[PDB]
């Protein structure tokens, strides 16, 4: 009946209908003829018909809808934009599209937390240095000695004909990667180009597969600084298994804050470049991507070897047998250490719940299925099962291109 | 126009064109992916798609253009136009069978695609006949566990009447008894299935691996129910290769996967029956059917054999146990010399396959979240390989229950 996608949940037979997509004024790749979902990498007239969007989203979500400061709020907008070329966000308008940015995000598990979000308003920002204080704060009140709370800080918007806030580094705290002699990588492979990135603006680099990364720091028009991170304030875990003994004894670790730092922040046409934002792990994150796959720490073999496994062969399933300790040593550790980490079944629960919400506040949420279900026992978590509908909604995170 | 598809894990690039032979819309636009869904929401149309299902014949045996080309062409021509269909010759139809296969987005062991015997049994005029052809079929297809893979074609649909069906979504399956506290003894998802066989004459067994029987319908009459005879249907018994308490569990399944419910269509033609059938990969059985809440959902209770604490998500409770029953599938089934083939070396052999697609083709149709397998996904090298999905034809498609 309804002229919407029909949404089915096969392990409990239930159906919804996603009314929410029709609010998408963005395309993004599929068409009729081929569906792109996997694919990882998708003027005055413009802005002010996003910004009318945002400023009616603001006012709806504050019941103020029609009334009288709404309309007058939406005549300030068009006459800013109408003389400068651009406008400004009040306070409060920030922290809802801040909010709502995580909200809209299709590839985040982690949103039944969204309304949950420290918004540090940072844009009075005016150098690089000042950029290196304000992300140290960040880290400070994120981190919270371990008890995680999510964060986000935000540097001055784009501007007509002025150069970017840019922070030069995916993460707040990544690891270094050692291009060496022998064609191999020691640390963190991911991290190869930025890590000589570091070296050449005059960072004197480590040895280690662990070494924290530097901060390259971009103000307008300006060349990148570098800043080095105290280490006091970059909490770290060290891994341990709660019953195999020997595997503290690789010396394997991570850090606790996951912090992106290169991502776009739209709000009502307004670009901010520079916006870093903090959440807390999901167990999957490090003890199955960032320390299993290939193109990472690949650390399978070595740690089914300790196990004994027959890694000669597929079907002795080494393979997922060591990943599963490795996880289950990425739990405990944190637990052990009492940094907030939230394992899989948990974080896809409630998810579900989130969904469910979402389904009643605003009639659907857009869900990317590849990146919701998690890297091992994908059917095992109750998301496998749940028909997922995808699209773009602004406020947004955005990728851009590395500024380099 | 073309897309860019690439390998995260090796930096790899290449562009699909050949999603540029796609004629049938999927369920995107734009506005949105439903990518994720698993079920979608007249003479010159017949003859455009049977002329060009004959090109891609012709094509195929590279005789493209020559006389007996330009013959069949007018053939197909000549009979649409007198009678508004028209028939496949049987290599034809072998060809346009293997093709539906190898077009199969969700089929994740297509590397076999050009290894498939095809039974013609367009001759068939009976339920009685049905069942004869099914039971050569499962004869030839188990094999005495090398596992062959086959399909079976049953007479086409035609303006004029009912289908053939097979009523039963697969050739081989558990039955799923409804009791009196609402529970499910047997297979949950065959409930519906096992209380028709029932209502059509089936005594019922009371076990939890209890073999179907068929429901076979010729056109426009009742279906007919025939019980496939024991030694036909070869089971593997689920034991552990370490932990000596499994074998208790009286644990099984059956070693042909069959599905039996799907439509073929080649050059416009439509078979409503055309079981076909390959090897299990161990995740199936493992994993979906054995793990899943709605299905035989043994996880907590293997993960009480193991003594692990059940209490909290957070010991990976159902992420061990749930390695241990895939292991048991795969030690079992290679004890009893039973074809199978596990999620490593399945995904491994699905890589080549693109890559001998892209060479040949251009590019390969793949839905993503049906090739990553349910476990132990981006352990796997498809988890980091993008997809292209689209409809080629041939094809397989999904057709509506018939009852
Ligand atoms: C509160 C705890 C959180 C958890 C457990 C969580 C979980 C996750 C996970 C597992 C991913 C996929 C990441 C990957 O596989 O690389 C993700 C993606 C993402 N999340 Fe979250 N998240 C959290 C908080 C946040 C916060 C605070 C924000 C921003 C305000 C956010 C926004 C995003 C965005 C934009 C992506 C997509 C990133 C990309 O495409 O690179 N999440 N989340
Ligand atoms: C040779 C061994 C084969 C293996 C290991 C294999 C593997 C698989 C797997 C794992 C799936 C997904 C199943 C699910 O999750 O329900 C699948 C789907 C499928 N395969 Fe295969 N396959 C094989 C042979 C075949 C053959 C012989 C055909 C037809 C001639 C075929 C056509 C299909 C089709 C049409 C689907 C999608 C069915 C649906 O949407 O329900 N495959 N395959
Ligand atoms: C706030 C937050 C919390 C959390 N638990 N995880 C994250 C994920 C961070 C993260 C880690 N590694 C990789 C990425 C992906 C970077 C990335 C790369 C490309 C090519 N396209 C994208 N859209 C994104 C993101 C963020
Ligand atoms: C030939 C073959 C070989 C193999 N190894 N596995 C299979 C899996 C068959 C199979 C088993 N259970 C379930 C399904 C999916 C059934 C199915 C159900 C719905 C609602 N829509 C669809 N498109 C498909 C398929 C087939
Ligand atoms: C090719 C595919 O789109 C890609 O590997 C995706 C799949 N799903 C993912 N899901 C999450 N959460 N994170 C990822 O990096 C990826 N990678
Ligand atoms: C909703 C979701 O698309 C659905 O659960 C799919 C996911 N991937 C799958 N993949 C395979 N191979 N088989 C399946 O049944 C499913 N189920
Ligand atoms: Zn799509």
């Amino acid at each position: 009946g309804p002229k919407f996608p029909r949404v089915k949940n096969w392990e409990l037979g239930s159906i919804t209908y996603d009314t929410l997509c029709a609010q998408s004024q963005q395309d993004g790749p599929c068409t009729p003829r081929r569906c792109l979902g996997s694919l990882v990498l998708p003027p005055a007239e413009q802005l002010l018909s996003q910004a009318r969007d945002f400023i009616n989203q603001y006012y709806s979500s504050i019941k103020r809808s029609g009334s009288q400061a709404h309309e007058e709020r939406l005549q300030e907008v068009e006459a800013e934009v109408a003389s400068t070329g651009t406008y400004h966000l009040r306070e409060s308008e920030l922290v809802f599209g801040a909010k709502q940015a995580w909200r809209n995000a299709p590839r985040c598990v982690g949103r039944i937390q969204w309304g949950k979000l420290q918004v540090f308003d940072a844009r009075d920002c005016s150098s690089a240095q000042e950029m290196f204080t304000y992300i140290c704060n960040h880290i400070k009140y994120a981190t919270n000695r371990g008890n995680l709370r999510s964060a986000i800080t935000v540097f001055p918007q784009r501007a007509p004909g002025r150069g970017d806030f840019r922070i030069w580094n995916s993460q707040l705290v990544r690891y270094a990667g050692y291009r060496q002699q022998d064609g191999s990588v020691r640390g963190d492979p991911a991290n190869v180009e930025i890590t000589e990135l570091c070296i050449q603006h005059g960072w004197t680099p480590g040895n280690g597969r662990f070494d924290v990364l530097p901060l390259l720091l971009q103000a307008p028009d300006e060349a990148p600084e570098l800043f080095v991170l105290p280490p006091e304030l970059v909490l770290e875990v060290p891994l341990e298994h709660p019953t195999l003994e020997w595997f503290a004894a690789l010396g394997l670790r991570w850090y606790a804050l996951p912090a992106v730092s290169n991502m776009l922040l739209e709000i009502g046409g307004l670009e901010f470049s520079a916006a870093p934002f903090s959440g807390w792990y999901m167990s999957t994150e490090i003890g199955t991507r960032n320390l299993c796959d290939p193109h990472r720490y690949n650390i399978l073999e070595d740690v089914a070897v300790c196990m004994d496994l027959d890694t000669r062969t597929t079907s002795s399933l080494w393979k997922d047998k060591a990943a599963v300790e490795i996880n289950l040593a990425v739990l405990h550790s944190f637990q052990l250490a009492k940094v907030t980490i939230v394992d899989h079944h948990a974080a896809t629960v409630s998810f579900m719940k989130h969904l469910d919400n979402e389904q009643k506040a605003r009639g659907g949420c857009p869900a990317d299925w590849a990146w919701i279900v998690p890297p091992i026992s994908g059917s095992l978590t109750p998301v496998f099962h749940q028909e997922m509908v995808n699209y773009i909604l602004s406020p947004a995170f955005r990728y851009q291109p590395d500024p380099w």
